[PDB]
This record gives C-alpha cells, structure tokens and sequence, in this order.
C-alpha cells in the first residue's frame, strides 16, 4: 500500500540507487508491503531483491 | 556484514535496480544490517533508503 513517511534521521546516499532525505522530510513509501535485500549474484550482478525471498 | 544467502523463491525484477533470482540459488548478502524501503519524494526522485530511517506519517 502507498502511505505517506516521515523522515527520522538525514541519509545520504551512498549509491545511485539511494535517495538523499533529510530530517523531517515526508516522502511517499511506494509500497509499505515490500521491504528489500541488496544481494550479488555469481555473474557479479547487483540489486534488490524482496526480503522474504531469501535466508540465510 | 557480509553473508551468502540462499534464494527460497524466483524473483523476476520489476525495475532496473532489482535483480531477477532463482530458488535455490546461492547470493551476496552485502550488508546484512542494511534493510531498504523504496521511497519517493517530493521532487518525484525514486530511490531506496534504510527503513529504520523512515515511519509513519
């Protein structure tokens, strides 16, 4: 479901793929269903993957 | 930290920054204390931040 979020803490990103926020800032959190894993592959690809997908 | 996991399902990508995965197989979990929510703002610039940084507005 697509909610409205608040911001806790600034973050700068670290990757292309990561948003910069600041402190207060509300954003839309597109999907409050779906949390993610950033994981690489045996190919030496990258990405993110649903969380309950994989274990350890 | 680092830890390899193992895929329990397929996954087909939906966008470009995700990665399509087979069940069973094995991956780099590069940063297990990492967690990730896609948010949007209000410039209408997508991307993935860390979910204990965010909560309901």
């Amino acid at each position: 479901s697509e909610v409205v979020v608040v911001a806790k803490f600034d973050y700068v990103a670290q990757q292309e793929q990561e948003l910069d926020i600041k402190k207060n800032e509300r954003l839309w959190l597109l999907d409050d269903s779906k949390s993610w894993w950033r994981v690489r592959n045996s190919m030496n690809k990258t990405g993110f993957v649903p969380s309950n997908y994989v274990e350890r």
